[PDB]
């Protein structure tokens, strides 16, 4: 609806495109990755940040840009360096931000 709300999904579409495997697309169970929820204090997941778009949660691109970062930053604290996750969160976090300017 709103200006924010088209760009920022705009940014979304993007940025899921490089995450063909979605393993950015849900929020991230223990049954997957144990321990997470006890390692991760502020869980973040671009189904998250789509539902917050639709209710109109974001006021500025800043806003949604931190929820990015969070995202791919909670990826390389949970998972070692050598692990496809991690790699794919670093390379996503540069793409993305580069993506949006
Ligand atoms: C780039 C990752 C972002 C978030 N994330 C997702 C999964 C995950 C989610 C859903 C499915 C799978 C998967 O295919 N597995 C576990 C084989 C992985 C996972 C498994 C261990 N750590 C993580 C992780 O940090």
């Amino acid at each position: 609806s709103t200006p924010i709300q088209q760009l920022l999904e705009h940014f979304l579409r993007q940025l899921q495109r490089k995450d063909p495997h979605g393993f950015f697309a849900f929020p991230v169970t223990d049954a997957i990755a144990p321990g997470y929820s006890m390692i991760i204090k502020h869980p973040m997941d671009f189904g998250t940040m789509k539902d917050k778009i639709v209710a109109n949660e974001y006021k500025s691109v800043t806003e949604f840009k931190a929820d990015f970062k969070l995202m791919c930053d909670n990826a390389m604290t949970y998972n070692r360096p050598d692990t496809v996750y991690y790699k794919l969160a670093k390379k996503i976090l540069h793409a993305g931000f580069k993506m949006m300017s």
